[PDB]
């Protein structure tokens, strides 16, 4: 029995710019550092055990946001961290296509199709964001925690959850930043209560 928020870090500069982050960071806009405060006045009443975040600079960042003062621990964990897109980070779209064209449709649209010759494909990090996240259950029994972590790793997630195929990682909803994603877990099975809930939010963007 154990409950677990989960959520994205806020808006950064290259998420503005579209450019791909993966491994790479980015500092949070004022937009993403005004979205993890809104997240963690909402989160104030929830008893958190832990926090845990991915080792990247914008997912600690946001965790200390939302911790703002609280006496909670935040552990770091590696394979919470975003999809190693070799290549690719620090590109933009356009660059991207420019690049290499058939990958990064796979990407977007047969996800099952993307294999990259450096870089993690969605199953190599479906496998260790479930992994972390198995680990983080079985320290966490009868508590509650918050995991902060990146896009793509929310979506593999989901799909692990929902007992969804990859090739349809891309289904709704988006996950945006600082979005509230509710997982209980009993009897040895996750079960989705809520699933990127944007209510805190004032100006939603895709990015």
């Amino acid at each position: 029995a154990t409950t677990l928020y989960l959520t994205r870090h806020g808006e950064t500069k290259w998420n503005v710019e579209r450019r791909m982050q993966g491994w790479q960071d980015s500092p949070l806009t004022e937009k993403g550092r005004q979205d993890a405060m809104r997240l963690g006045k909402r989160l104030e009443a929830v008893e958190l055990a832990a926090i845990y975040t991915s080792t990247s600079g914008r997912a600690l960042e946001t965790a200390e946001i939302v911790r703002g003062g609280r006496l909670i621990p935040i552990y770091q964990d590696e394979r919470l961290r975003e999809i190693h897109l070799g290549d690719w980070e620090g590109k933009t779209h356009d660059e991207i296509r420019q690049m290499d064209p058939i990958a990064f449709d796979h990407f977007w649209q047969a996800p099952h199709l993307y294999a990259p010759q450096r870089g993690e494909r969605f199953c190599d990090v479906q496998q260790r964001a479930l992994e972390a996240v198995q680990s983080i259950v079985d320290r966490h029994e009868g508590e509650t925690v918050l995991i902060v972590t990146h896009g793509v790793v929310l979506k593999t997630l989901m799909a692990a959850f929902k007992d969804t195929p990859l090739d349809h990682l891309w289904s709704p909803p988006y996950m945006y930043g600082t979005s509230v994603t509710i997982i209980e877990v009993d009897g040895g099975t996750f079960h989705v209560a809520v699933e990127g809930d944007v209510s805190h939010i004032e100006e939603v963007k895709e990015v």
